[PDB]
């Protein structure tokens, strides 16, 4: 018999621990949106781990010192704090805002996202998680994504960029799922102009899947003139001295490429629709990492009720 | 339904099938009457018509490239015979040792295909046909099938590559499918290994879908240590100076990828199973490419009856 996300749940208390981690700037919320708007507001609540932040916005600029470091957060707290939440306590947690806030009084919800710059930066801290994704985007990409928000900007970037490859970038080689935006063999232009971007979604061997979750490409449709390039490719890599398989996708798909996964995922959650979060006329690679990254948090979340 | 189509209709589907000596052609045509059935399909080798034997054209110092080799004028007068639904005498070329045949009586059938050197090379010729296709393998690839196969070859490949490009090479502009053939971006030891090489199929405007024909990639699998690499992209290049789309498939997809393609063709042609006739562990860029012609066949029976 199949099985059955919103069954698993119902009858257990167990609070399943999401970790984002990712450099300021990665693009970490478009993926914590994407698990909050897949899963629904009841089943899902994040916390960022900048409420951990020991010095102040000002304080720091004083101290030289950059939010990049350990001894910058209050890790231990966090770690303090997550272990209750997991056994289903209610905790008193700080909260920053560019300065210290009143503390929270957070209560646990069946899907917790911790999001930051370490939220799984030691060994402790990672083996509370019960799934971890790390966004890691190319330099030339996340940098331009600096710009269009904030040359004027130029030594901030490199300044920083040796604490995080010290302090961020370890976090990598423990994730459950790595993705690394970049640009579109397309173009560059494409990046902005319709979000067209090659996506890739690293992940470590597949221990279980639950059901069938199949993209449907038409095979007569591509040739129709008018029809959108695209390239999806799956072959094996190994970063940080660890065997994984990179899913590439490039281009835009048509949406009927999708439709039954997104069934699927709506049958699962209980939350629908999912359409309104993705392109009407094309759907991309962020998008299909989106559902796919989203999948594995239910397929994740039914092996552990096993 | 296509069975039913070919039913009150004396009409004779005519396939032709160009491409260099040694270029798979006759694999190919192998392939599509594996899956039409012997009753619905015949073939014919252009090379039966060839006007000098082995023996005689090393004396020439001729090649069987030639036009003016071959008796492609017959060859015409026996395609529109056989379209009109008559019986024909043709010409037999025995490939033991490069000598003639005794003549043979050949009696239409609904599906025939017609594949050789100069199947369509002249405008004349090609107005004859329903649909045609252009197999074009690069040349280690092309040669490869050969220099191994098989210095007589290596001076007559020398020998040929002006021919070819000069008689047989203008029918790839003409063609409705072109079927590109290189070496696999992985090993290019498992071309001769595991059928593995990356295959590119262009053809131009894509309008009227009989129904649709989709490859179901399951997202979860792919993730599996034991699953193979392989990458499936659609671009539009512009060979021969003309507008076309390619689906560019390289390296090995599951068999359940296709499992519902190939009911739908058994479904139309009655002949079944099919799955004997392509990889039983993998589907490679060659098996797929096969499915899609012969599912482009059909439409084009069932777009013809319309």
């Amino acid at each position: 018999q199949p099985e059955n996300f919103r069954e698993v749940i119902r009858h257990s208390p167990l609070v399943y621990l999401i970790g984002v981690a990712g450099d300021s700037g990665s693009g970490k919320s478009t993926f914590t949106r994407a698990i909050s708007d897949i899963f629904g507001e009841e089943l899902v609540s994040s916390i960022t781990v900048d409420d951990y932040h020991l010095y102040d916005r000002k304080t720091r600029s004083e101290m030289g010192i950059t939010p990049l470091l350990h001894t910058a957060n209050n890790l231990k707290l966090l770690e303090e704090n997550l272990m209750d939440l997991k056994a289903g306590r209610t905790i008193q947690k700080p909260v920053y805002l560019g300065t210290f806030g009143e503390p929270e009084l957070f209560s646990p919800t069946k899907f917790i996202i911790i999001e930051g710059l370490h939220p799984y930066a030691t060994k402790s801290l990672r083996a509370l998680y019960d799934y971890t994704i790390f966004v890691d985007p190319e330099r030339d990409v996340k940098y331009d994504w600096k710009i269009r928000r904030d040359n004027e900007v130029l030594r901030e970037i490199l300044q920083r960029e040796p604490d995080y490859f010290q302090y961020v970038f370890p976090q990598r080689e423990v994730a459950d799922a790595v993705i690394q935006i970049s640009y579109s063999s397309y173009g560059k232009e494409e990046g902005e102009k319709r979000n067209v971007y090659r996506v890739m979604l690293s992940m470590p061997a597949q221990e279980y899947c639950f059901e069938d979750i199949e993209l449907n490409i038409d095979l007569c449709d591509l040739f129709k003139k008018s029809s959108h390039d695209f390239s999806l490719s799956c072959i094996s890599h190994t970063p940080d001295s660890r065997n994984m398989r990179a899913l590439v996708v490039d281009g835009e798909l048509m949406p009927d490429t999708i439709h039954k996964i997104e069934r699927q995922i709506e049958f699962q959650t209980g939350i629908s629709p999912i359409n309104i979060f993705r392109g009407q006329e094309h759907i991309t690679g962020t998008d299909l990492v989106r559902l796919i990254l989203s999948w594995q948090i239910i397929n994740g979340r039914i092996a552990l009720s096993n």
